[PDB]
């Protein structure tokens, strides 16, 4: 029926086109310690978001899920603003990256209890003394483990998941884990059909996304326009991929998105010359104008592309 | 003759009695994320760490280095209105504890001359627009290792100390590289003069410390009143190597504080009832109505002890 948005409850129903993965803002952990050459810039990054929201709508998009961690400057607030503004849904996330703060709580045995309580507060309450409350439970990985750390994370979510029926959406690290992190939260009671495992591109062997989707879950294809950086493919292979699985008829379980960063936190860089042209196309209109032309000649009907887009994010949030 | 303070430049003749290390605020790094049930309460903060200056001040305190680094909650306004209404001298750094964002920038290739650029703008224009400039550069090292990561701060201090004159405070980690600290700093072009290896009281091996002694840097006992957690020593212990040290005739290398840290960032939380009992003397009056009282016993002499809390400090900072 209901999901909680940046601007209060929305219908599921009315969710319509969606991007299951974009960043307005974000900022890799430690930025904090930047701010005197990294400082917020909040009425410059507000048109920036703003555009990108305008750029998104341009192309049909109703709904964005912006799964920016409590730790990589989550900011509901300017969230709502933008929302505000352009009509837009926005569903936030409540979740941790994938240190010594939770290791000290580990130390005390609360930790795991301590981060379910901030899910259940987060998701059930409000973030802060925003009023808004997350849509999704955020979890990550590390390349090749699910270390220690980030099962705490894991069997929180799961719990809270199973009090408040509440979507999870991971990130997995170069490729790896996918179908690890499934059975792990599933272990745990969760529910496959309001699970994500994210960053599934990040791998080229269809037989890896087949081990993960055999649990039920949702897969994104959420990295199109990353290139050559972070062990990244080319979306060439994310397209082989794609075209491998939906063919294989997994459509009502994979979900599209870039992972742009619209504007990032702390101190502005460059990437360097040949990085950069590769790069050009990360962007929030790059499946519109590129990708989804391509799966059009390789013959990809319209009601899939509307499966994916509409109808998985529709179920998914159900 | 000056150094920055929270309050602006002051006469190091004028610093007087000095704590040269204690936290009115910290956090560790990733309290941020813990917002909901963390939230910083601004009032009631400050009136805890006033009564902290109050207590300081009772026993002749008259200046404190609060080398909190920007990633543990470093608030250098608020620590202008504890000085402000309390008249204390209150010195702060520019530093990183001991992950993400500055790993990024090293893929980059610009990770230590942005911190060198960050520790130049905070010592000698400002931190952030507090208009506040530190007095202190803050390094910490690990357990057992200065990791390559730990080492671009290193190498961006001791260029930073060349250019500027400030003074650099190190956090040892479980009473391990201390020598290392020193030596690597030196070779790097730091003055010994202007070093202070903090935590020196973790290891109870005096040859440990005249090892790092033997670099000209000063040592700091300054977790006085912290037993029990941590693979700490007990206060005994600290006494005990404290007292070998000043008969060998150290008295002008060696500093004292409690580390304390007054007003906990983030969550709440309560120590069992054992670690309880042990942590009992963990507080900033600790040094002047026990361990001072002790080493008056002792037969430590008042002019030795005047040495370490003011021609110290005063030769430090000079
Ligand atoms: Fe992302
Ligand atoms: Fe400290
Ligand atoms: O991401
Ligand atoms: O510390
Ligand atoms: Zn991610
Ligand atoms: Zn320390």
């Amino acid at each position: 029926e209901m999901v909680e948005t940046v601007c209060g409850p929305v219908p599921v129903e009315q969710l319509g086109k969606t991007l299951i993965h974009e960043h307005f803002l974000f900022g890799y952990p430690g930025f904090q310690g930047d701010v005197t050459r990294g400082t917020f810039r909040e009425d410059e990054s507000l048109r920036v978001a703003v555009e990108a929201a305008e750029k998104m709508k341009r192309h049909g998009i109703q709904t964005v899920v912006d799964p920016t961690p409590n730790d990589c400057g989550r900011n509901p607030a300017f969230l709502r603003r933008v929302a505000e503004e352009t009509g837009l849904n926005i569903i936030c996330a409540t979740g941790y990256y994938y240190p010594p703060y939770f290791q000290f709580r580990r130390l005390l045995g609360t930790a795991e209890d301590d981060i379910y309580d901030m899910f259940m507060a987060e998701l059930t309450e409000g973030i802060a003394d925003t009023g808004i409350k997350a849509g999704v439970i955020k979890l990550a990985s590390s390349k090749g483990r699910i270390t220690e750390y980030e099962k705490m994370f894991f069997r929180a979510a799961a719990r809270a998941q199973k009090e408040t029926g509440a979507v999870i959406i991971t990130h997995t690290q170069e490729g790896t884990m996918g179908p690890e992190q499934a059975a792990y939260l599933l272990e745990h009671g969760a529910d496959p059909k309001k699970i994500v495992i994210g960053h599934m591109c990040g791998n080229t062997d269809p037989d890896y996304h087949r081990k993960t989707l055999a649990y039920g879950v949702y897969i994104a294809f959420d990295c199109f326009g990353i290139q050559g950086m972070v062990g990244a493919p080319t979306d060439e292979e994310r397209v082989r991929t794609l075209l491998a699985l939906l063919r294989d008829g997994y459509e009502k379980q994979i979900m599209l998105s870039h992972d742009t960063v619209n504007v990032w936190l702390g101190r502005p860089f460059t990437l360097p010359e040949p990085f950069a042209e590769m790069m050009k196309n990360w962007h929030v209109e790059h499946l519109f104008v590129n990708i989804i032309p391509a799966l059009k000649n390789e013959g990809i009907r319209d009601e899939v592309l509307e499966q994916m887009f509409i109808g998985n994010p529709a179920a998914l949030f159900s």
